[PDB]
């Protein structure tokens, strides 16, 4: 059975854990419990292929920035999450992508840009600006909501397809 090592990254508060818990448990976490590092191994069917998703839910707190090198070396694809109502989280995406490229020593790393919290009306990052950033990276861009489940399945499955298509 093929395994896909997925890593969810992004600034503190963007909804990394809420996206992961919505994907696996089908419910929305309203609480904010900062993550250190959690892992989930889930069997799923994607495009008729039974596979194992090994998902790492990482810390956004800049205090745990030393743990990044290890998960960037082992991770096969990265879900780079920003929140559409947090401009700092959108600007921080560049730092996550640069560090991934440096650790992998490659500009072609499976990655998906995710604009989370699309259910909120307090938007500060234009969809067009995020689309333009993802185009400049050569990667897919998907808007998601861990509350409504909009784009959640699409974001994770698109990342698996990027790992499967880089292969
Ligand atoms: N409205 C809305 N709120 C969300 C969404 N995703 C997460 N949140 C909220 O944002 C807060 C932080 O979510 P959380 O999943 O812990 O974010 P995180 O990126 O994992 C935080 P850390 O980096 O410290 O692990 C929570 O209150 C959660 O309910 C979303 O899509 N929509
Ligand atoms: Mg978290």
């Amino acid at each position: 059975m093929t395994e896909y090592k997925l890593v969810v990254v992004g600034a503190d508060g963007v909804g990394k854990s809420a996206l992961t818990i919505q994907l696996i448990q089908n419910h929305f976490v309203d609480e904010y419990d900062p993550t250190i590092e959690d892992s989930y191994r889930k069997q799923v069917v994607i495009d008729g292929e039974t596979c194992l998703l090994d998902i790492l839910d990482t810390a956004g707190q800049e205090e745990y920035s030393a743990m990044r090198d290890q998960y960037m070396r082992t991770g096969e694809g990265f879900l780079c999450v920003f929140a559409i109502n947090n401009t700092k989280s959108f600007e921080d995406i560049h730092h996550y992508r640069e560090q991934i490229k440096r650790v992998k020593d490659s500009e072609d790393v499976p990655m998906v840009l995710v604009g989370n919290k699309c259910d909120l009306p307090s938007r500060t990052v234009d969809t067009k600006q995020a689309q333009d950033l993802a185009r400049s990276y050569g990667i897919p861009f998907i808007e998601t909501s861990a509350k409504t489940r909009q784009g959640v399945d699409d974001a994770f499955y698109t990342l698996v397809r990027e790992i499967r298509k880089h292969k």
